[PDB]
């Protein structure tokens, strides 16, 4: 039935407000409705990406204790995505920064993420995203900062579930191949590396126009991270991706993922941004009812589903 | 004068990058020679020339220029230099030609010795090896400002400052986080400058008119300036803006004040933009009428 491995949707709320940390729950952030998760569940969304703030879930230092009302909803809105049977991906949204310094011990970050690790080590439905979209920092840092989270999870015990790892320039497909060529030597002992890459179809590739460049640019954006993936044995999820509900958009959409479809030994499947509670008239929300990708949108995803 | 080199860029030779070859007058124009007098009699001395690598060399960059508009940035370059100001020459390119990274620095080479064959007796032309090279190998980026570098000086074009620009945009505040490998360049001539660009607002970007705090600037530009001491080199701020506002106005004369204080290491600065196709650009330094020519230049006399 279904045509990738994983299809779904990010449930961003608990990373919202992140000049303010610690920040005060349902004032500067919220987490994901359960609720709202079961109906993406039953038009058959199969993952849900959950962003959070390190600060916030292991605060001051990142290799201290955590935050337990803060981890308390992480490990709730996991746990509810999982019992359903869906993929829950923990993701510190955190762009390789840790109070917006970049994270420059590998030592540090590995700490963190056993503590991390330890929490869900036993959940094979989690998966582990060592980080989202580094960018503007030295490029053997980032893979020796993947390579310490993968090192991380595997430590605690946590060796049932997938890794998606992240690279420099934000992570983006179209600008894979000659920034992050060195992440094919990420090594994990359980081979279960993901690629996570994210692709936006407006002019700059940031995903903050509800424009975009072309019908077909989402496939031609990710041709060559394909083609990457391929000739290195690896395989890549899409973990953000959105565009307007208009008709270039929806046609460059459909476009990327029937591309994507032919390409199935390297594409496990594909992830939009974004749902959540507070969205409201958001351009690209999922968020059931009311979302505008939620009505116009979901139409097109569903035969991948 | 406080500094070596203070003056603007004049953008409009490379507007309208989606039309290629595009039509001169309706995607794209070039600088007014009357205004640049006007920025001239102010006191700027230099002048950054935005064009386009394939609308000057067209399908090829180791080909022959398109005669239009090889023909027009000539006259730009005379109508700043004979003056006595310096003109730069900047392929506004983004490390990339027809939008697909430039991965040969031999082809590069080429391109630049083709260019530096029309500019190498004057001494008053600058050449700028790309603008804001970004998202593409770091190695590649040191290579392909020594293959500018190169293709120059093979040119007999020895007496001109060659601007190197960085990854990250060539952004001050990443300078540190990226380009350390840029410290290799070498230049028989001894004349490198390492431009790099720098906006106030909050991600950087300079598309927002409100700047983060009064000391943005100058916050911004310290590792960098370290970093020029440290290996002995010379830096410019080949692009900066702020907003017509009390704390952009702050912003700005502090990051020069400090900049001011660092001259063993900064030669300079240069506003973006002049050029006569911005209209009601928040950062317009086009005379008569631009919002920063009007309101920001005079807080920029005390460094003319």
């Amino acid at each position: 039935a279904k045509v990738f491995q994983w299809f779904g949707s990010n449930e961003s709320g608990a990373e919202f407000g992140s000049q303010n940390l610690p920040g005060v729950e349902g004032k500067d952030y919220i987490w994901p409705d359960p609720n709202t998760i079961d109906t993406l569940i039953s038009k058959g969304m199969n993952i849900f990406r959950v962003p959070f703030m390190m600060e916030r879930l292991v605060p001051n230092s990142m290799t201290g204790s955590p935050d337990p009302n803060y981890l308390a909803d992480l490990i709730a809105t996991v746990n509810a995505i999982t019992q359903k049977g869906a993929y829950a991906v923990v993701d510190p949204h955190n762009y390789g920064r840790y109070y917006n310094s970049i994270i420059s011990s590998p030592s540090d970050f590995q700490t963190f993420w056993k503590t991390v690790a330890s929490q869900f080590a036993s959940n094979p439905l989690v998966i582990f995203d060592t980080n989202n979209a580094y960018h503007d920092m030295d490029q053997t840092l980032v893979l020796n900062l993947n390579q310490a989270a993968i090192d991380g999870i595997r430590s605690a015990g946590a060796t049932s579930q997938y890794i998606f790892v992240e690279g420099n320039s934000w992570t983006g497909a179209w600008t894979w191949t000659n920034v992050n060529d060195n992440m094919k030597s990420l090594t994990d002992p359980s081979d279960k590396i993901i690629y996570e890459m994210h692709q936006y179809l407006d002019s700059d590739g940031s995903g903050t126009s509800a424009t975009c460049v072309s019908s077909t640019i989402g496939q031609e954006r990710i041709t060559s991270a394909t083609q990457w993936l391929r000739a290195n044995g690896k395989k890549g999820i899409i973990g953000e991706f959105a565009g307007g509900a208009n008709d270039v958009c929806e046609t460059a959409i459909t476009g990327m993922l029937d591309y994507m479809a032919q390409n199935t030994d390297v594409w496990t499947g594909a992830i939009w941004w974004a749902a959540g509670p507070w969205w409201g008239d958001y351009i690209f929300s999922m968020e059931p009812d009311n979302g505008i990708a939620y009505q116009q949108i979901l139409p097109i995803l569903t035969p991948y589903l």
